[PDB]
């Protein structure tokens, strides 16, 4: 065998390559778009559905939906489309040679891992397969086997740790707060301003403006004692019709959900907390590796300010005479895809794989028995 | 003090009274009319402009604009004439001696409720204010502490669920489809009968066709093949030239838009997916109380069949375990003013005004720290 | 200033006299004759020109042109004659103590306008002057602001709708049909009974034939019929020479011009299709008081039976379910005058003149910036 | 099958010609003229009535009308008399063989649709038709799938935005100001001139006039000023009698009614807002491309320096770090002709045709559900 596929399935975008790489050829959104409007000029390349970045460049006459809502496949026709849209269209291979590495988030539904499983062996033809925990691929992407991971991406928040390769099942917390929750949140406060955005087009205008205007301030209600004093925290954004629109403390405030989640109404602890709580469910000699071994993860961790709050408030959680120190990789947006990288390419992983020949005798409960 | 003020600034109409009333002494349009013409015999009571009943009465030589635009006061030169109308012509009282509670939509701009409170202190100068919910005085009009609210009006269609008095900021639906836009639909598919509805003085006689001649059909598809034996469903109506018209499937063509809002070309949810999306979004336990208080409100609501085809769609939608009861009161037209009124005339209420020793010292955003 | 002078020029007539009399004190015709024949006996108060009244008295003699055709004058030398002939010898007033009010026609040419301004400053010398419509002062004289005024005098036809003294010159027919057409067909349907009337001084023979002899017949070809038995319908008439001369259809045949101008041969419809075709050119909120305020002026609208058939014929085209009122005051002939002696002595219009000291900085063009 | 007819009926001209053709064959006007005189020499030729270039021959003595009115054809006697001069006068064609193609303007009545469908199933029995949109075929004309288009021809004005072949029909502005009301405004303020245009036979003089003496001004107010020194702007026109006319400001400013619509007394908006209206109704994604691609169309279209004021005037309206591109083709008199002759020569349009035996068993509903 030659190579591998791994292909991260987040919520929000499609990773996917080759194993050994240090980088994935093909990233592209978890769009499936349909037309909404009529269609006057029938033919001349009018597809019937749009997916990827084709959905991403003509939008605005689009209905844009996420197959993949909060880690959990919802819409099983659009996956396979993002999936034919993966090995065919973006990497240019055949299924039926190169054997697949699919990413799921922890304490994820038991049909959502039996359904990758059957898709991947009854539709595309894999010689083989394997479906790994993200957290845990982020941790080994760093070149760690210790660490309790803050993996946040678009669709799930989930807080794994781990003690020198040994996962602690009874001590993961899945949250469901992540960018596309902050997205939904700064549309919200964005009308406050007189900025109507309202369709599943303009998710993808206001997903822009948080991915370059929005910060995790130190103390926010120093922050907010700063930005009635509108002057030096109001930023310009150029929308694609050519208006500009000015926020304030918009910009720090939805990164403040992540912190405070009572914003959208959750009745949950912030991501300081499900961190520090992750940690004092685990047993009490190897906390002293966990507070020093924060490796973060996904796209919500991107924002500027996010390492120095989250060192600044578990050390406001933690007992003092012990260090905490908070990893941020400034590649952790693939982090996930760089771990699946390394292990599709061990040699010590090449017997772990499922093949076809074990799960047409066993069906799809082979699947469950072999993770973790 | 005696009484104080009720002033229900609508995107349609002005509903303006005195607490403790059981009705408005003062409805008239929210219109400021211009001339358009020459004006050759210049006296005899030719007035620059023309504010309310008497921009109705001479609406075939004024440019009819509205100065509330989706509940957005976007012309606050001219909302100060309809102020200076209502105050002084409609209840011709001075502002100098009695409290007024004006109302807003929720999710509605910062700027626009500041500068409702700068304008009644600074120009009319009101002892005391209070800027409240339309929505949430809707439901106490009807008795109730606990229910989802729609409130669908000229300007915006808004949910608010309420339990035992706690709002849900978080699961506030607001729409800005509402009775201006099936009225703009309805000029556009009068033009298939020839009827040619152009300038902004035929835009309240197409509102006065679908005040008497629209209705929401219980299932849309067979009374569109109904219609098709074109007998019974056309009705005729008498323009103010003395011409006729008939209409016969545009009469529930225009209120299907509330339920059906991609007929005027929105990628939105109709009014019984928003209030089910609304639902869904609060906690469990207390969706058993709000599917059985569907309270609506506004002018929009007054279609005849909207509260057969509210309940007939949400059961659609809601599992079928439980009781689905749409609220629907005759006064609903007045019901935000109702409970304005019984609201300002509780003894509860008369220390949470907003005093004007209060305003000149803290500014503006003394408004936004009263409300929810 | 105790008076001011109103003179209308009609193209028939000229009406003068003073602001606030109820009655012209000098109504002559518009004619300046020069002598056709020898003169053997030179002297005895021979003179070169006859205007007005003299020139109707020896009008056997001289060649009666008249200097305003179609509402337009075209013979401006002999135009300044009238207007000495009326201050000088009718009124007896000096112009510079006087300010002047003239009158014309809407859709009038430019021309017209600046030089009726410009002979009456530098060569009558008048403090101030004012040109206003025809039309607009009529329905001044009736007490009204609203309605549409068919004037019809001697020289064009004109339509003006007015509401709530709000000029609609879009709006404005003007047909050049008038009374002097209707007198060219009687003296060509003349010549089929033998009557033989060539130059024009029987042109007012056969005017004055006009003015006494013809009704307008309520139902055209039952009137016909009628005639047949050509007993009932035919007059006798004194001619000057002492010849009597017996019409019969010829009665009714000519004011049927009005309303079937194909007679004469004009591609034009009649006084009830222009009134109705600029009824419908208005907004259709206001239509509903223009089809009840039909005010008839001049002195081709004093047929027996104009304002009876204009009510039968209008509603004809009108919707049945509105009612028709036909505005025939029995003053009529001097409405535009009695307007303008309104007008002239108003308070509020003592503003509006143009003086002298605003004509000679802005030359001409001060005249149509005022009006319309 | 050899051919397809593609029949462009204008409101003014009549398009008529093959499929493949790049130029019409038949360009005649929609003039169907009945004589108004006597005729004392019957017979040498004298037809009952005259349609298209022998009614603008003989117009002299004929009342011209027009059956297309504003778009909508209200004289459907005379509608099939330039439809039965089309076929057999102008193309010498049967249209049992050929398929023929017909073009209307959008929000157009259903009747008139319907009729078109009948007449040409029962009265003139093609194979097959089909009724397309006119501004949609002239952007295909041009090779584009994306863009606004401002299709401005004899009588109606018509933005419809398209975006990659996908329509947008909430977003079309309909407006029935067009070349017939420029010309008659033109017949109104030539009579300041003294110039009496007043029978339809002098509608096509002064339309001549216009089709040759019109531009449009780049600052309307500074051209004005300009025209007071009255030596440059004038030009000099011959008419047909052989007299010469004068016209000064009044080569400007009825151009002006396109973009100031209160000149003709329109609550309306200009041709440069109603195309900005029509791109702010549409999504925020695809206005780039649609402010890039302004196309415009039909005779009106066509005065010279009309794109360069189109330009200037959306870019005052647009915001300023956007381009914006006025498309103007020098053959766009004939864009809707031309798109449809490539429309009905593709092989992918063949099965998108009417055909007869499809009509007879559903009526004439048949073409409303194959169109948008
Ligand atoms: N550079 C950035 N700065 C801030 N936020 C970002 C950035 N890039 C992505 N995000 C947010 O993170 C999310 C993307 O995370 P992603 O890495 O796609 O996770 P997954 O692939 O598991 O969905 C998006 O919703 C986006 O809003
Ligand atoms: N009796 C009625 N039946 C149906 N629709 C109505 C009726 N009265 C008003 N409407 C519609 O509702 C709107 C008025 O709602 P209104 O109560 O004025 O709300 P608001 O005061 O918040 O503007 C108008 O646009 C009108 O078209
Ligand atoms: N009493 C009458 N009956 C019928 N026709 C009349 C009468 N008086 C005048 N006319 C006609 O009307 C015309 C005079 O109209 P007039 O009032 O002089 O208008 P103007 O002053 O604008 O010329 C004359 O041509 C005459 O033929
Ligand atoms: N060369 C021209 N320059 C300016 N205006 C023109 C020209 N040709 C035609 N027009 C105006 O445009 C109108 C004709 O438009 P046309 O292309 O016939 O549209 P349609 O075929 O849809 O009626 C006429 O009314 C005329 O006034
Ligand atoms: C289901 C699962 O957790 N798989 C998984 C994830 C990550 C990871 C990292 C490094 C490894 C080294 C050797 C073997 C394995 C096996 C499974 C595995 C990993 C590794
Ligand atoms: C901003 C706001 O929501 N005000 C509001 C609305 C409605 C309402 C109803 C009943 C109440 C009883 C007691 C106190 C208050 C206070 C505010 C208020 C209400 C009430
Ligand atoms: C040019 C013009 O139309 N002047 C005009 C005509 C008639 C009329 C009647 C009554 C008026 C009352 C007040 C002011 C004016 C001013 C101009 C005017 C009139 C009046
Ligand atoms: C009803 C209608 O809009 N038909 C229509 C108009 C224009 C147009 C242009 C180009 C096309 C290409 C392929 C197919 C079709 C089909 C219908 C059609 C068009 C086209
Ligand atoms: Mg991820
Ligand atoms: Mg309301
Ligand atoms: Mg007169
Ligand atoms: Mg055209």
């Amino acid at each position: 065998e030659t190579t591998a596929l791994v292909c991260d399935n987040g919520s929000g975008l499609v990773k996917a390559g080759f194993a050994g790489d240090d980088a994935p050829r093909a990233v592209f959104p978890s769009i499936v778009g349909r037309p909404r409007h009529q269609g006057v000029m029938v033919g001349m390349g009018q597809k019937d559905s749009y997916v990827g970045d084709e959905a991403q460049s003509k939008r605005g006459i689009l209905t844009l939906k996420y197959p993949i809502e909060h880690g959990i496949i919802t819409n099983w026709d659009d996956m396979e489309k993002i999936w034919h849209h993966t090995f065919y269209n973006e990497l240019r291979v055949a299924p039926e040679e190169h054997p697949t590495l699919l990413t799921e988030a922890p304490l994820n539904p038991k049909a959502n891992r039996e359904k990758m499983t059957q898709i991947m062996f009854e539709t595309f033809n894999v010689p083989a397969m394997y479906v790994a925990i993200q957290a845990v691929l982020s941790l080994y992407a760093s070149g760690r086997t210790t660490g309790i991971v803050l993996d946040s991406g678009d669709g799930v928040t989930h807080n794994v740790p781990i003690y020198e390769g040994y996962a602690l099942p009874h001590a993961i917390m899945r949250l469901d707060l992540a960018g596309r929750d902050l997205t939904d949140y700064l549309m919200k406060i964005l009308t406050e301003r007189g900025y109507s955005f309202v369709t599943t087009a303009e998710r993808e205008i206001v997903r822009d403006i948080k991915e370059k205007l929005c910060y995790v301030a130190l103390d926010f209600e120093n922050e907010m004692a700063t930005a009635a004093s509108s002057s030096s925290l109001e930023k310009s954004y150029e929308l694609p019709d050519g208006q500009v629109i000015t926020i304030g403390n918009e910009r720090f405030r939805c990164p403040e959900t992540l912190f405070q989640p009572s914003f959208i109404g959750m009745e949950s602890a912030g991501i300081h907390e499900t961190t520090y709580n992750s940690i004092m469910k685990c047993d009490i000699d190897i906390r002293k590796d966990l507070y020093a071994n924060n490796v973060m993860s996904g796209g919500t961790t991107m924002y500027p300010g996010i390492a120095d709050r989250m060192q600044k408030e578990i050390t406001a959680l933690a007992p003092s005479t012990m260090k905490i120190k908070i990893i941020a990789p400034p590649e952790r947006k693939y982090s996930v895809w760089i771990g699946g990288s390394i292990l599709a390419s061990l040699s010590t992983f090449q017997q772990m794989w499922i093949t076809k020949q074990e799960y047409d005798e066993a069906g799809p409960s082979i699947v469950h028995r072999k993770c973790f």
